């Protein structure tokens, strides 16, 4: 009783994804209902256009074509919806039942995605140019789930506000990463640095806080610990004494920013840009969560010494809008030196 | 009696530059003469032929005509020792002659071509694609530049090796430059912060040297602290106790990392990239000499505490390599969010 998927994808992808401001998802399951059942089947359609522009070689992989056939799927289930009635509850309890379905269908996208690329290389070798594209599709493309992600989250908690901490305190969630990070660096090595945090609040010298997803901001700390910890364990085999990984927490005008130095020896600078290649995609994925709110995650090294990341995140919830992919000329068209 | 010029830049820019290794240069005035007189007409080509490529705003400013005026002497200069003969001590004294007087002509090439830049503001606004343009192309061009310089001065100081110190004492430089720049601060505000040097040579844990030209590395040091002496001195105005400038020499496998940490309380994430922007080019020519011998400037700040600045070089001479742009199809061509 739907049309075919193909006249789907053709209609909802000469939108654009209209992003989100933290304050506007912080700041109605009727005007959810109507906003999604457009906006979900927009954000789906652009970024699966964009998959039918990997190489052939790629998109030939079991696991793309898998996960491009979730894809399907989950618009053709929003599908259902159009001629629904908002005013009916059974629409409206019917409508979070299908985005659960929907979630869980795409639990494990990552991982499949990943097979997907190690089917390219292994059926076809990899090559330089392929290479390129499948970087600049997949930060798109995973940017592209985070953010289809957080709209359904935020539809099934409220239906904190959502998965949103009006409050959240960044130090808690700091501690709360290392914790968990030093519980897996014991296990593996027997020892573990300690953690030092400061804090520094220039116009209120006042604990800092900030409007976040909590969620987001462990998984980009939690990743980043334990590089760190290994790190400093693995450049230390002959010493009992540990460097501890020192944590700062500064809150400016515009930026919060939460670096992590340690002094586990360091990378060279050639190497670094390869921590973020998906040809474990922790640094890759935790950067995007940065970027997804206007952030960013950079790595500077000391080779010999060590090295620092700095997470950068927008202080205020007017600044921390979403950052969303959008299949037009430019995008498809992206698709000297001696 | 020399042919027109377009004739050459057609003729010279087809082959690529050759680029040296530190090494090389380390490691014969006929020589010099003949690969020069090959090599200089090149890099002169290559570079005169992507200057075309500009917007027809930009190009049609006085200023870069005029230096595209000296460019073009400059390679019939080196036209004129085509037919002669090395082994007659006359034509290699007047090549040493011929290649001063080119460096001579050229010596205003930066604020001559920010110049450039300005009357294409004035006279026809800015547009964003210029811009982007313009920001690629004087990347090269001062790279380019960078390079023919070397070039020429290794000639003529030959007939330390040249500029290039096989014995640089890092931190040596370091102190020089901070004493220049602790001069100027000092005169404007009567007070500068004081330097703190530590080095981490990793597998001798002995003074840390290096091949290097010794005043590309004075220029950007030079540049990084008078930076991180204002924003030191500005952001402290109501305190007689100033933060120190603390800078870590680090030496491993690959990389002489030279970091420069400030307390002048940092600048939002949003405003680092237009300190490199040339729509004051010590920034980013500092970060093209980084470049040129595979190495990079990069700066990361946590706004509301301060900087750090990193120069990554590249330990070994042997792969302190030339960084050349070259004219071809990947040039010539070069010039999706929401
Ligand atoms: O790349 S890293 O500098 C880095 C990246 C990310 C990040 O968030 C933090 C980081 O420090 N770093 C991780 C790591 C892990 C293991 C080892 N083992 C070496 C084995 C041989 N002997 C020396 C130690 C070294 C390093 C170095
Ligand atoms: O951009 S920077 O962080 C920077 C860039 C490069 C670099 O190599 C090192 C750096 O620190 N920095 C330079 C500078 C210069 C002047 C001021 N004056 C402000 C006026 C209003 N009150 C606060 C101070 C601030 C800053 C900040």
């Amino acid at each position: 009783s739907l049309a075919g998927a193909p006249k789907y994808i053709e209609h909802f992808s000469k939108f654009s994804p209209s992003p989100l401001s933290m304050k506007q998802f912080l700041d109605c399951e009727k005007t959810s209902f109507t906003f999604l059942r457009q906006e979900l089947p927009v954000r789906l359609a652009n970024i699966m256009k964009e998959i039918n522009l990997l190489p052939d070689r790629v998109l030939s992989t079991p696991s793309v074509q898998l996960v491009q056939s979730w894809y399907v799927q989950s618009l053709l289930d929003i599908m259902e919806f159009l001629d629904k009635d908002p005013e009916d509850h059974r629409t409206l309890s019917q409508f979070t039942d299908a985005l659960v379905t929907i979630r869980n269908r795409h639990n494990d996208v990552v991982p499949t995605m990943a097979q997907g690329v190690l089917e390219y290389k292994d059926t076809y070798g990899d090559d330089p140019v392929s290479n390129q594209n499948i970087q600049y599709f997949l930060d798109r493309f995973y940017l592209s789930r985070i953010s289809i992600r957080m709209l359904i989250n935020q539809h099934t908690l409220i239906f904190h506000i959502g998965s949103i901490d009006p409050n959240c305190n960044v130090s808690e969630v700091v501690k709360d990463a290392y914790d968990m990070a030093k519980l897996l660096c014991d296990k593996y090595y027997m020892a573990s640095p300690d953690l030092e945090i400061q804090e520094i609040n220039a116009a209120n010298s006042q604990p800092i806080h900030m409007v976040y997803v909590p969620s987001h901001l462990y998984h980009m700390l939690f990743e980043l610990f334990k590089n760190a910890m290994r790190a400093t364990v693995e450049s230390h085999e002959s010493s009992l004494i540990l460097p501890p990984i020192k944590v700062m927490v500064a809150l400016g005008e515009e930026d919060l920013s939460i670096k992590m130095s340690d002094r586990g020896g360091g990378v060279p600078l050639r190497k670094i840009e390869r921590l973020f290649s998906y040809m474990g995609y922790g640094l890759p994925i935790s950067r995007l969560y940065a970027k997804y709110f206007q952030g960013d995650l950079q790595l500077f090294s000391m080779e010999g010494f060590g090295t620092d990341a700095v997470i950068y995140l927008k202080a205020l919830s007017t600044d921390s809008v979403e950052r969303l992919p959008v299949y037009n000329k430019s995008a498809w068209r992206h698709y000297d030196w001696c």
